[PDB]
């Protein structure tokens, strides 16, 4: 280990990393703008990279004049964090102006084969209903609670169900995300080939549910969520929509499957669910759990990154949530009378573990 | 390489958790309650942090810990881990080089106060009609509330003050560098600031040359809130209807707040307050010349990104930018003196 010995110069980047950090929030807040506009779908179809933001402000429904600086100092913003790519161009003219093309990262942040991205997960995670626990932080922590709860005085189920907007903007956030996580899943992981039934717990407005029955036609799925998420479930042949609370009890079948529910809730929330689960299925059932699993330490890397911010997210928005490492998944499973469990396969971070009554 | 874009993806979804979870740990002393209290070695547990919070919540070790290991990924605090006897680690933490910054210094000031500016929840408010804003014109801002960013300031007193010290320590830090290397203060008798808050940047200026006497002009409900210092008179007004009379005028992160076309007039009203021989001293960043990745690069663009979402027009602009302003407002000189922080300071000499 050497010793960096303070200097004006490390001085300097200590400063400019602070100011950094207090702006921070203008990365996703810019990106949320630029995919609200369609600018990435834009480049995507318009690129012959690279495109001028005076191109991208044309395919707007604008007459702003001010539209394509604005686009251009918004794309100038992201390219700098590699979110979009850029060249320069002379102006024949003197001075200099960018064009620009999409990076690898916008593979994700542009509807894929398929017609499906991140970005409504992107929208979801920076919409002004997340952003408003966040100052309530300092007093769940001298006062106890959930910073979600003291915003608007009620759990953030609760609240989607009263606020249709954030309501829609999360079920749609969410199944984006679970698909693309779900059909790389579904390439690797076995455990479901051999089951007659079903059931998905918490699965949404269904997107899962709907994968696993076409991959495998002779499968019967249950999707079960509250009632207004299940409200807004399109039909989809061999699966049934059903509405509930899953504290209260979980539909029967041959295995349930439960994708990002578990860190939502503190452990005795846990240990119930997952009591529920045990009553729910045969003797020889599984649970399959699809989370993320802790790492070791908080190092720099974008992986652990990902897994720390949603614990921290899981911190605002929810009823004693937190991301677990694989030894306190094995201590739930254990600990509500599962005996067998297994890592099964890992896809985009996400682990797949099979809880086992067995 | 499929698996590392779609995480630079999430990591991008969630991205402001880092400065909202930074903002909490200020404003329950975190990082103030670390430098006072970690040990020689130099790791403190936050049960140990937690015990110094004026608090009761059996809970709060567990959530200090969390919001800290976000941290600690960033490489805002340093961490070790210590091994259980059972088994599971845990995590104590220390101060990373960024908080020096972070954290008051001998002279009492950090960035702390600039941190709780930025993540303000008024200032976040003008990001959702950026969208709006781009489509329709106008400003996102002004959009949101009923008017531009500084009448607001003048209507909410709360965010006046967080906006008025945000600006103080930042612009602290960074003359009190300034001071140490730029020479253009001498043979002056009297400076004026123009838009100089509540007079920080005045007051550092006569304490450093008594001989001077300085006009700190800021508008009404600014110079309101600004202390008495000896050898700065606090004068509110409207640069855009004229400057008070010096022999030099200093204007810093003034420019980036407004368009070309109001830059033009300020300084006009600048070259008119000047004797024949005086100068403007601009102190601001200058727009690197591509969208690299450095930090200094970043915080340049994300104050650019800043304007376009508060102010009555600004952008930050090159080097060469800013010689056409000098130049279409009538002066004859221009030279780039020093640089602290990013800042630049920039002479416009009328001859
Ligand atoms: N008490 C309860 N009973 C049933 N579903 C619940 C619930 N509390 C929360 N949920 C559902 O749990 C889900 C958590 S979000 C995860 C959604 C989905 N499994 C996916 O991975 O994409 C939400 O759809 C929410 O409505
Ligand atoms: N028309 C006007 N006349 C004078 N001051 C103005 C103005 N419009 C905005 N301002 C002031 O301009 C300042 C911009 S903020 C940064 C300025 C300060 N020189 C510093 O570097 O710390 C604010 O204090 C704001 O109140
Ligand atoms: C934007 C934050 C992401 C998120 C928030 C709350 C949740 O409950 C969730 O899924 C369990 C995901």
């Amino acid at each position: 280990e050497i010793q960096i010995i303070p200097t004006h110069s490390s001085d300097e980047e200590a400063n400019l990393f602070a100011m950094q950090l207090a702006s921070a929030a203008v990365l996703p807040m810019a990106l949320k703008a630029a995919i609200e506009l369609d600018v990435l779908e834009i480049m995507a179809k318009s690129v012959p990279g690279y495109i001028s933001p005076a191109e991208i402000a044309a395919q707007l429904p604008t007459t702003n004049p001010e539209a394509p600086v604005m686009l251009d100092r918004v794309l100038r913003l992201l390219a700098s964090y590699s979110v979009v790519t850029y060249t320069l161009r002379e102006l024949p003219s003197g001075k200099v102006e960018r064009l620009y093309g999409l990076a690898p990262v916008c593979k994700f942040l542009t509807k894929n084969e398929d017609g499906v991205s991140l970005a409504p997960f992107l929208l979801l995670a920076t919409d002004k209903v997340l952003l408003e626990p966040w100052f309530y932080l300092k007093d769940a922590i001298l006062e106890g609670g959930i910073p979600f709860n003291k915003a608007y005085g009620m759990n953030i189920f609760d609240y989607h169900g009263t606020d249709h907007r954030i309501n829609k903007v999360f079920n749609k956030g969410m199944s984006s995300n679970s698909t693309i996580t779900m059909k790389k899943i579904l390439e690797m992981y076995n455990g479901f080939e051999g089951l007659t039934t079903i059931v998905d717990v918490g699965g949404g407005t269904g997107a899962v549910a709907s994968m696993i029955v076409a991959k495998y036609p002779s499968i019967n799925a249950i999707n079960f969520d509250l009632p207004h998420v299940i409200q807004d479930a399109p039909a989809f042949s061999g699966v049934e929509h059903l509405g509930g609370d899953m504290f209260d009890g979980v539909p029967k079948g041959d295995a349930i499957f439960i994708k990002w529910i578990c860190h939502d809730w503190s452990d005795e929330h846990c240990l119930k669910l997952l009591k529920n689960c045990y009553a729910a299925l045969p003797d020889h059932g599984k649970v399959i759990v699809a989370e993320y699993i802790l790492p070791p330490s908080p190092d720099p890397s974008i992986a652990t990154k990902v897994v720390i911010h949603t614990d921290a997210l899981m911190l605002a928005y929810n009823p004693g949530g937190k991301e677990r490492t694989e030894k306190e998944f094995q201590a739930l499973a254990m600990a509500s009378g599962f005996r067998g469990f297994k890592v099964a396969s890992c896809a985009f971070n996400t682990y797949v573990m099979e809880f086992l009554k067995t």
